[PDB]
């Protein structure tokens, strides 16, 4: 398990696996009906605001959460372990944001004309590949936020106690593991840099309200997953963990400026090799 | 030929081919008359907006589509195939956007003075070179969008069924191939990262409504098309596929802020070599 | 030891230490109460403005200060010294800025709708690793600013005299050392480039009032601390000094646009090796 | 001089030539008088707008044109040719844009106060070095634009016929050579990527109306002119061609927001070597 | 001058440091914080033209180049010797200090809430200009102005007219090779007039950048880990003529805006230089 030896050679010593992770912006995949809520799939529901400085209770379907998948690798067996060497990853569908013919708040609000305002604002892109769940560190805007006690994993879920003022900075007690898809809000749970020895993660954030969204995509870019010692994530029990979130901004409706988060799916193609371990 | 062998040497073992792909923003090349619609060539027609949350019917000539060309390579036939090594590509005509003396919405709307507002807003630049058609993955803003059944290839064209809520995220069923110029809307069809083993594509997106357009151009830049194994796209049946879209933003008229998409043509110069295959 | 010799080899000759430094934006860690002030931890209190050109008296809890920590390394004693080779550092919690459901100034102020305006504006990111306290150089916007005498270390604290007009530019008399956490205002005290021979510091500033905050984070980036001669900071008396400030911008309230600074915590993982010295 | 052989060695086998090209924004160098039009030298005259969708008649002195110069090299004549190896090029005078004390549209228009608004907006920087005139490809915003017949070289000058709708995209008929300084409008004529085998060009465009101008300048940067085969432009008949345009944006007056283009001069220092040719 | 081998031995390499304070318009004196000294590090309030033909900026509203000449140790007892030694500038660590001070948003500038006169004191924003140079002789300057009609003061600033003894011509709005000078005095050459001359400066390295606009966010990086190489393409750094080393800079961060008629004041910051020099044999 611990001591890393030579690369295994011979038939089937290398494998490639691919997966797509759909975004988890708030509306679940079901109901599928385009008149019963399914029309919001790929988006959050309308963001609901605090009613006072002491009453902030966001609905679960307004909170983007981490996407995750655990993939099973070919059975193995000094022992052998699968080692993640590299990944090609791509966020797909930015071209869909060129739809400016819909019924969003129009650019000319005097005549109700122009174009349907495209998705704009705060953007958040993180992906990770590891041999165990992504380790998470909690940190919130407001320790007083009344997150729901059902259907979501928050700091109180883990500690069994209300949040404290330290949860607005780094409180080492407030940790979790990304072990469920669509359950851990991204405004609460961050990659833990004090752990994640067996995972590589890459994140970026751009804020603002009207910020132009930016994205690049190509099938020619490889992300190396080997550490400073030439060792990739080692997959415990032949399980490979993929984690991501890809927020593009908000669309804004014609009714009291209601905002809906927009997310996009992420492709992963991971190259793995067998590694001798002791 | 699946197995890639040595490079072919001797007379005419290397070739160089060039092409330009004109943009397909909505107005077709004909009619040519500058009073009958030809004056909009290089642009879309005026973007028409949804009339309700459930009534979004964009006209075909308001939707930018993929440009594509299939080029015939010198005849050949252990067999030989043409291998695309590199490409020099350039978007031509950004200097034309320095025309601020026209009849667009003026910069001083109070007095109808200043300059004619230049093209601004959302921008989209993708090119691809491959030995078969570019593989496409469908993904839309709104699965309820009522695209025309004739004159465009959309998800319904492929599936023979209405779009589903999954089409707003990644639905593996919604796939196509870029086999026709000016027919596949870019707000629907994206490069499929799960396929395109024999094509290289490079894309970028910048959104917003008044975003400054940015472009670089030079005859000194070479894009390598060789993969991680040193193998370029292999041209099946001696056909080379070029695909692109180059949206610079919109111009805005003096009449109810009507927007017209602006596109620019793309130059390709591809270097190819003969490769032994079996 | 001033003369640097060979690296020490053998058992325990290399060590790794980690720490997090919480931000010091103005509100202290106590009281912890989420009603009596603890709700502002990780933030400043409401920024108070000058009442005239000659009356600028900022409150201590409105002034972000440097974070610092002195870490004790393993006992060592031609002598040996600990040498800081490299650091992996990360600013944690940018995802928490995606909370736009609170009670900040809303994006639609006419109807009190839209979203809770996220953190925006001036940003400041500096970190340092050294074998002694970070050397500081004073420089202020206004030498007339009346800082509190107690509770902050300012130029007057050091000189025992009022600031002079030269303190608005570079005055070599106005120097200090970063020897206390949460005490040295970042609008006064800057890394001194004329000293810090035994410290590496890295800073950036982005100004403005509504500027989108930008942050990257990954566990794959290593910052080398070796100088041009291959020598890292040497830890005097086995003490390692970490210093930082990470301002993301301000939040704005619904009452007279009151601004509160937002800061985020910084993780450090330092690799050290024993060095022979004479 | 088709087959390129060895480099020539010996006395005077390498040479350096320098030149500055002044901008050609619309006002000619004469009259010199600062009351008769000379005050506009370095700028365009006030941009005049179309009066309808079918009446766009820009005046020649409102249209920036390409700068060019043909330089004579030392006499030479297996023959020898001058080969351009590299160029150091710089745009001079960006500091002059720090003049915000003039009579431009003020930053506070409510009270007519503040500062004189500095040059802002669309920017266009292109330079070329070659052994023959820069090859130009025509492309316009509007094929209906009524350019003057005398005083500018436009598409009609070349074809002897009105522009066609194809001229709004890539029309290979619409070609020219940059053989005159201050005559070819940059909104019409672009470097032709299908030609220019013996010229290197480098261009960039940034659009918008109030975009901050950006410029870097240093005497430490060398641009290599050698192609992929290590051969620079070969100077036919010992003539070296320099081409450029450097638009910084517009100034805006206090009278009906009249805009004037601003251009800056470009320095070139070219290193050339003698090459044996057959 | 033929450049030969590097000199070896005791004291063949040296490091020297200096800070250059900004020259935004208000001189260092008077020092009093009620008599004008409160503006040191800033310009005085920018005064505007009163017509298209009447543009008379005051000297204290015009940022000028900072410069310093440093004298290095004498190397040659006898200049008639066939082979001599010169100081060669190899590299420089340079840093603009004090961007953190722009985080003061608690002052009496134009406030961000103009309805209630609340919010924050608007931070420094707008046009930015960063140039530094290191050379073995003064920085060569090329004149180029926005307006050849600008009526600069004849005393207190070095302008094109100072040099030519004649009024500016329309050519001075583009490149006029007649309009040249050398940066031989601190706080005297306006940066809206005088630019590094790319046709000279063979013995100087300069690095400049400009970002315009009115409300543009200021951006700055600072670190003690970044070395700027001064060696040319042939491996030779600036050679110090008569052992003189020239440092030149300007670092404009933008303007602050007051509560009285949006009066703007330029803000500048000081720049640190640490130059590594070595002795070089020459003939
Ligand atoms: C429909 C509704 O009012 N829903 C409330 C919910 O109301 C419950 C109950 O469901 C309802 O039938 C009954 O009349 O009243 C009770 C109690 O009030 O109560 C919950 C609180 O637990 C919410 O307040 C909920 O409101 C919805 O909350 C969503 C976030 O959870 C979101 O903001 C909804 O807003 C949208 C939406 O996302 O669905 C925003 C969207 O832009 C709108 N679409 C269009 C085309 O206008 C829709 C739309 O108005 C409704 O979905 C149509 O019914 O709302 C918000 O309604
Ligand atoms: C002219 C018109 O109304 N066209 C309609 C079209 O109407 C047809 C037919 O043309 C008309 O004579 C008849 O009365 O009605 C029938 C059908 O009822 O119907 C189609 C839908 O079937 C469209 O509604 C069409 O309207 C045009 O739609 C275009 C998008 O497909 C686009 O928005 C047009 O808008 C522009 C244009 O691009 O042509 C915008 C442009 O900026 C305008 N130019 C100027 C200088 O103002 C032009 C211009 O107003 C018209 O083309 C008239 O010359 O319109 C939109 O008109
Ligand atoms: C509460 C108050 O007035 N505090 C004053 C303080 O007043 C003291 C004393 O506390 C008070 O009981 C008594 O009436 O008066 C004495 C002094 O005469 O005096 C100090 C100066 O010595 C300050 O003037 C202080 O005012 C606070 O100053 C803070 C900066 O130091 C800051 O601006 C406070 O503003 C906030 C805050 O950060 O606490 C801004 C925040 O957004 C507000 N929150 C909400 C939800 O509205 C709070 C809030 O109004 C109060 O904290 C609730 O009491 O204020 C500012 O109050
Ligand atoms: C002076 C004038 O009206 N010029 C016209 C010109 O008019 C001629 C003739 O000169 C005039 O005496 C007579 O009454 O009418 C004839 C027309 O047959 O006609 C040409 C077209 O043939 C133009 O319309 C011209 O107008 C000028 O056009 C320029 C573009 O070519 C430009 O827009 C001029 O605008 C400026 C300028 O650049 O000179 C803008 C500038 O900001 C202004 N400066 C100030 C300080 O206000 C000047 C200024 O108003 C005048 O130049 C002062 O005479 O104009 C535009 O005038
Ligand atoms: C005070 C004044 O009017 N100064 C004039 C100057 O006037 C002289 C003399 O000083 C005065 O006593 C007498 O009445 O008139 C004579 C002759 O006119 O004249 C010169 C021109 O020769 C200027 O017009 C000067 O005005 C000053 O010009 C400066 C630029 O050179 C600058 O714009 C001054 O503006 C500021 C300043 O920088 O000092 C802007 C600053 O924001 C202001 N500070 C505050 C806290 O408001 C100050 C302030 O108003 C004055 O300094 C206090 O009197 O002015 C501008 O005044």
């Amino acid at each position: 398990g611990m001591e890393v030896l030579d690369l295994v050679t011979g038939p089937d010593s290398v494998t490639e696996i691919e997966a797509f992770l759909n975004p988890r912006m708030g509306q679940p995949p079901t109901p599928e009906s385009l008149t019963e809520g399914g029309q919001y799939y790929g988006w959050s529901r309308g963001i609901n605001l605090a009613t006072s400085d002491t009453e902030d209770s966001p609905e679960n379907n307004t909170l983007p959460t981490w996407s995750m998948a655990k993939l099973q690798l070919p059975m193995l067996n000094t022992l052998q372990m699968w080692e993640a060497v590299s990944v090609k990853t791509e966020v797909v569908g930015s071209g869909s944001l060129l739809d400016v013919h819909g019924f969003n708040k129009p650019t000319d609000t005097v005549n109700t004309k122009g174009i349907s305002t495209p998705v704009e604002g705060s953007q958040y892109h993180v992906f990770a590949v590891g041999g165990e769940p992504l380790d998470l560190q909690g940190l919130v805007t407001d320790a007083r936020t009344k997150y729901k006690e059902e259907g979501v994993v928050t700091i109180k879920t883990i500690t069994k106690k209300d949040m404290v003022n330290k949860d607005q900075v780094l409180n080492p007690i407030s940790k979790a593991k990304l072990d469920k898809d669509g359950m851990y809000p991204v405004e609460i749970w961050h990659p833990d840099p004090a752990k994640n020895e067996n995972t590589r993660y890459f994140g970026n954030y751009t804020g603002g309200t009207t910020t132009p969204p930016v994205l690049q995509f190509t099938n020619t870019l490889t992300t190396v997953l080997l550490d400073e010692n030439g060792v990739g994530p080692l997959c415990k029990g032949e399980g490979l963990y993929l984690s991501c979130v890809d927020i593009m901004g908000w669309r804004v409706t014609r009714n009291y400026d209601v905002h809906h988060w927009r997310g996009l799916p992420r492709y992963f193609k991971i190259t793995l090799r067998k590694r001798w371990v002791k």
